[PDB]
């Protein structure tokens, strides 16, 4: 169902795919299991690295960035358990080390108790995102899910433990892309300050988004309550990271709380509405 030239690029990159889904173990996983090592979910979060899944129910689909249509859209109770054998098989690996891991930490990423849908391409054209989310719901995970927001309609009903929304240009032109398009995502922006909880993820590269001082006006009016600066991976350094989040503090209502040396990012809160990062 994937060009064997798009499969051997996504396998490369450790990629578990099944139909129009796909799975991928966090790369700090690992370091979790033997290490004992957490990651920026862990810091920022208070998420056990080694019980999240991460994935997404449209892998190689998405607007903005082609050709090929999408497809046969599988229910969600069976794109959930696709998911979560998928992510079965991956931990199933972590057998071979048990008398280094434990039993305890084995047993606990059998059961996975947070799922990131922010893999690959764009979630919200899986048509039963909303019902999917509730799925995991039901069955006890904490849900993050990451958004380019050109699906106004599909945001405003799904409720998520976190909403993301990628917003990695600041307007019209810095928008390739159709200006039709960041219509849409202006209006998402306007209807984010209704959900539980939110939060715009921008990844930042020379030249190209640098200027931080220009989401401001954006920023103050999608009103979330977290933004986190990332570096795209000449890509910028976590100095340049943690700066550029000095002048977003020092310029609007969001404040520097956090960040992650290793994962090259900055947590910034709504100092209008703050709430606790950990879950």
């Amino acid at each position: 169902m994937i060009p064997e030239e798009i499969y051997k690029i996504l396998r490369k990159q450790r990629y578990q795919i099944d139909g129009h889904t796909a799975v991928k173990l966090c790369g700090w996983v690992r370091k979790k299991m033997l290490e004992d090592k957490n990651c920026y979910k862990s810091k920022f979060y208070g998420i056990e690295t080694h019980r999240c899944i991460q994935c997404t129910p449209s892998v190689i689909w998405c607007q903005q960035n082609s050709q090929i249509k999408e497809p046969k859209w599988e229910e969600p109770e069976v794109v959930y358990e696709k998911i979560l054998a998928m992510h079965k098989r991956i931990i199933m690996g972590y057998a071979g080390v048990l008398d280094r891991v434990g039993e305890k930490k084995f047993k606990e990423a059998l059961e996975p108790k947070h799922v990131a849908i922010s893999l690959s391409g764009e979630p919200t054209l899986y048509p039963y995102l909303d019902e999917l989310i509730k799925i995991f719901h039901k069955n006890g995970f904490t849900t993050f899910v990451v958004s380019n927001g050109i699906l106004t309609d599909v945001i405003e009903k799904i409720e998520p433990t976190q909403l993301y929304i990628s917003l990695d240009a600041y307007d019209l032109d810095s928008y390739g892309g159709k200006k039709e398009y960041w219509e849409s995502i202006l209006n998402t922006l306007d209807i984010l300050k209704e959900k539980k909880r939110t939060c715009i993820r921008t990844t930042l590269i020379r030249g190209y988004n640098d200027d931080i001082l220009k989401f401001v006006e954006l920023y103050e009016r999608a009103d979330v309550h977290f933004i986190e600066l990332k570096s795209y991976m000449d890509m910028l350094q976590h100095d340049e990271i943690l700066k550029l989040a000095k002048m977003l503090d020092e310029n609007s209502s969001y404040k520097l709380i956090d960040d992650s040396e290793d994962s090259r990012v900055a947590l910034l809160q709504n100092e209008n509405r703050k709430i606790n990062p950990k879950l």
